[PDB]
């Protein structure tokens, strides 16, 4: 399946595609603003994840930092990256259906489109202002607006033992996106679509 990732913020972003123990794809690529990026993902692929990573710092073998969504220090992610981070959630031919989501549970830094290519299901975007909204226990000072469990690390928010359910601070990003998962026990908002379809993931989106 193929995933064309298309920056038009006014910043370069260096993408990440992984699925958690190995990179999609190169992994990562730099897009400075304009450009895009098309991958490969294989069918059959479960847990697969997209973001964006702001203001990294690479040397010439691809190792360093990025301000937020960093993976490993790797230019070519091969795992998940440091919230904050906007996410493009997929897996792929599962009993014939593809399934999509945004989530906002490891928090918000780049707004984001998430579209199938087909007429046969729904987009998905989170783009409202949540940097400019962030409680300033969220704030995270590299830019983005972390989540709560990020923050405080406790099963409240980070849904390890129980039944978690909604808090003041998934409430926030959830008023600001209700498409996109707020915490971990979330109504889903995941979108089944026909099974092998292609997607554009649009960082900064306008239309
Ligand atoms: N249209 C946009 O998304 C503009 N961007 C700002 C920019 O690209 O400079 C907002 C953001 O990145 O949160």
């Amino acid at each position: 399946a193929t995933f064309e990732i298309v920056n038009r913020c006014s910043y370069t972003v260096w993408a990440a595609a992984s699925k958690g123990d190995a990179a999609l794809d190169a992994g990562g690529r730099q897009l400075n603003s304009g450009e895009s990026w098309t991958i490969n993902v294989e069918p059959g692929t479960n847990g697969g994840k997209i973001w964006a990573r702001t203001d990294c710092y690479f040397d010439d073998s691809g190792s360093g930092i990025c301000k937020t969504g960093d993976c490993g220090g790797l230019l070519r992610c091969k795992r998940f990256g440091r919230p904050p981070t906007t996410l493009a959630e997929f897996s792929l031919n599962q009993y014939g259906k593809d399934y999509i989501d945004i989530s906002n549970i490891k928090g918000f830094n780049v707004p984001m489109d998430f579209s199938p290519t087909t007429r046969g299901c729904r987009g998905v975007r989170c783009a409202a202002d949540i940097v400019g909204q962030c409680p300033a226990k969220l704030k995270a000072p590299g830019g983005g607006c972390n989540d709560a469990c990020t923050v405080f690390q406790t099963s409240e928010y980070c849904c390890t033992t129980g039944k978690c359910g909604p808090t003041e601070y998934s409430r926030f990003f959830k008023r600001l996106c209700p498409d996109a998962f707020s915490y971990v026990l979330d109504k889903p908002t995941t979108v089944t679509c026909p099974g092998s379809s292609n997607y554009r993931v649009t960082f900064c989106p306008t239309a």
